[PDB]
C-alpha cells in the first residue's frame, strides 16, 4: 500500500468530462467520433493499461538485460451493450507488443511474461475472469 | 460485443509515453511529480473509470428522473510495490461522488446503485477481488 493515487473528474456541460491529476488535465468524452473532445472513458483506461505495460517494461529491461530501441503497444477491447450476463464490462482485451530489440526470441519472451507479471494494471485486470487478455508480441530486429 | 476499442501507446525518449485514440493524443509519464509530463499510467486508468461513471450517470439520469446540476467524482486508489501476495495491482479504489441535485437521498441512492451496476469500467473492476471498491456519495441540494 505504498503507492497511492488521487484523481478527480468533472462532468462539464456539453457532456464532455475533464479529469485532473496533480497539475495535469485530460478531457474525456463518450460521445461518438463525429463530435467528441478527447478519449472515450474506456479508451483512456485501455491507454492507462498500455502505458503501465510500457512503463514497467522500461523499468525491468535493465535488470533482464533487454535493450529496447523501440517499444509500443496496440490495445484493443470489446464489451456488450445489451448483455445477457449483466456484464457491461470489457469481455476481451488484446495487447499487441511491438519491440525493436537485438535480444533473442526466448529472451524477449521471458522478458514480456515478466513485465505482464509486473505491471500493476495488468495484475489488476488479470483477476477479472469475465475478461480475457490476449498477449502477442512482434519482435523486430 | 458491440463496442470495440482501439488504442495505441508509444514509449518516447525521455521515458514519456504518448497514447493515441482516433485523432486524440494524451501523453502519460510514470516519472515522479517533479520530473513528469502527463498522467501516470494508473492515474489515467482511474480517470478512465471516473469518466465512465460520470458518463453513464449522465446517460441513466433521464430514465431515472434524476436531474443533475453538478456532477463530479474524486477517485483514490492504492497498490503495493513490495507485495508478498505477488499482487502488484490496485488493492483498493475509492469512488466519491459529489452530486448537486434536487432529488431525494433515497432517489440518489438508488440512482447510483444503478449507475454502478451499469458503467462498463465499474463492472470490469467489480470482478477483481484483490481489489476493494468503496463507494460513497455527497448529495448537495
Amino acid at each position: 500500500m505504498d503507492k497511492k493515487y488521487d484523481i478527480t473528474a468533472v462532468l462539464n456541460e456539453d457532456s464532455s468530462m475533464t479529469a485532473i491529476s496533480d497539475q495535469f488535465q485530460i478531457t474525456l468524452d463518450a460521445r461518438p467520433k463525429h463530435t467528441a473532445k478527447g478519449f472515450g472513458p474506456l479508451a483512456a483506461l485501455l491507454s492507462g493499461l498500455a502505458a503501465c505495460e510500457l512503463a514497467t517494461a522500461n523499468l525491468m529491461a535493465p535488470a533482464k538485460m533487454i535493450t529496447i530501441n523501440k517499444l509500443l503497444m496496440n490495445v484493443t477491447g470489446s464489451r456488450s451493450t445489451n448483455p445477457t450476463d449483466g456484464y457491461f464490462g470489457l469481455r476481451e482485451i488484446n495487447l499487441h507488443w511491438e519491440i525493436h530489440s537485438p535480444n533473442s526470441e526466448t529472451e524477449i519472451k521471458e522478458f514480456i511474461d515478466f513485465v505482464s507479471k509486473r505491471c500493476p494494471a495488468h495484475n489488476t485486470l488479470q483477476g477479472v475472469s469475465q475478461l480475457k487478455i490476449n498477449v502477442n508480441v512482434t519482435l523486430v530486429h
